[PDB]
């Protein structure tokens, strides 16, 4: 394979301390996706840590990764202090048939946070931090010369800048693509999925505000807020919190029928085990009137009902089942939640 520098997945062999080019030498594999993996290097050049993605050496995934950087290179052109929200792509090249993207070194990403938390969630105050920091990249990806929907928001690609500080970044647009082929495909990572994807209907860039209002729970609470086994149990978990999807979705969804009963007189209920419809209250599950999740945040600095209530209402509107009217980045960042 590859004059014996790939295994049998079409990966390149990753040799701890290998020097590239008289240039890079590799520390260690950090990364591993569909894509390839991601190796910590040295850059001997510019005196630098970064993080390179080595692209599989097979054609599919190589011409993936060239719309992966051509996106990434429009987004560089920015002249904006928004973009520093997104991964800095510093140079790609071809190695040893890999294409390699060449990327900043960032830390930990939010589900290393969470792990750190014991699965118990960060203050709403660092909750707060980073739905600004990712209101504010979606509101820059939705620049409408660039319009990129991420399509794989969730906390493994969120990652803080450095361990000390609440700075981050997201990372990945391996799956990203620009608004344009309003299509439908099986996308997003499940428990992140929203509902237009879950029932057949074309996306657009609303479908990482969905993602992203679920990340925000989930980093409060330290658990996925809707953790589906499948497709049917993850629709059933959102019902549980949200209630019936409005019958004007329903009606122009193609997979409708895989959740949803059509009743004689046009109105829309569950198939054929779970909470009824909207018995778990969001109000609940951020303990709102009961000091935060399972109470733990009982007398603490600005966890009040007011804070929770804010919260609160910024999420069920980033869970908007509608995606024309699921709130926009902008209005998002006007939010009373932002307000200190
Ligand atoms: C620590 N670190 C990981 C990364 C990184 C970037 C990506 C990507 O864009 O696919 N994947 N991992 C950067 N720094």
């Amino acid at each position: 394979y590859n004059d014996g520098y790939d295994d049998d997945n079409y990966d390149y062999i990753v040799k701890n301390g290998e020097k590239w080019m008289d240039r890079y030498e590799i520390d260690s594999l950090i990364g591993k996706g569909s894509f390839g993996q991601v190796v910590k290097a040295y850059d001997r050049v510019e005196q630098e840590w970064v993080a390179i993605k080595i692209i599989k050496n097979k054609k599919a995934f190589l011409n993936q990764a060239q719309i992966e950087v051509r996106l990434l290179e429009l987004m560089n052109k920015h002249d904006t202090e928004m973009k520093y929200y997104i991964v800095h792509l510093k140079r790609h090249f071809m190695f040893r048939n890999h294409l390699c993207l060449v990327f900043e070194m960032l830390s930990y990403n939010l589900y290393d946070l969470l792990r750190n938390t014991n699965f118990r969630g960060v203050s709403l105050n660092l909750t707060r931090k980073f739905a600004q920091q990712m209101c504010t990249a979606l509101l820059f990806l939705a620049t409408p010369e660039l319009s990129i929907i991420h399509c794989d928001l969730k906390p493994e690609n969120i990652l803080l800048c450095n361990p000390k500080r609440s700075a981050i970044k997201i990372v990945d647009f391996g799956s990203s693509c620009q608004l344009g082929q309003r299509i439908y495909q099986y996308i997003q990572s499940r428990f992140y999925r929203s509902p237009e994807v879950l029932l057949g209907m074309p996306y657009d860039l609303a479908i990482d505000m969905w993602s992203l209002g679920c990340i925000l729970v989930e980093m409060h609470t330290g658990e996925p807020l809707f953790s589906g086994a499948n497709e049917v149990d993850q629709m059933n978990k959102i019902v549980e919190v949200l209630g019936i999807p409005p019958a004007h979705i329903l009606d122009q969804a193609p997979k409708a029928r895989k959740f949803f009963e059509k009743l004689p007189d046009g109105t829309w209920n569950l198939k054929k085990e779970y909470k009824p419809p909207g018995t778990r209250k969001l109000h609940n599950i951020l303990g709102v009137e009961t000091g935060g999740p399972g109470g733990r945040r009982a007398g603490e600095s600005g966890h009040t009902v007011a804070d929770y209530l804010k919260f609160k209402d910024l999420i069920l509107r980033m869970l908007d089942y509608d995606p024309k009217t699921r709130i926009q980045p902008y209005y998002a960042l006007q939010h009373s939640f932002f307000k200190k």
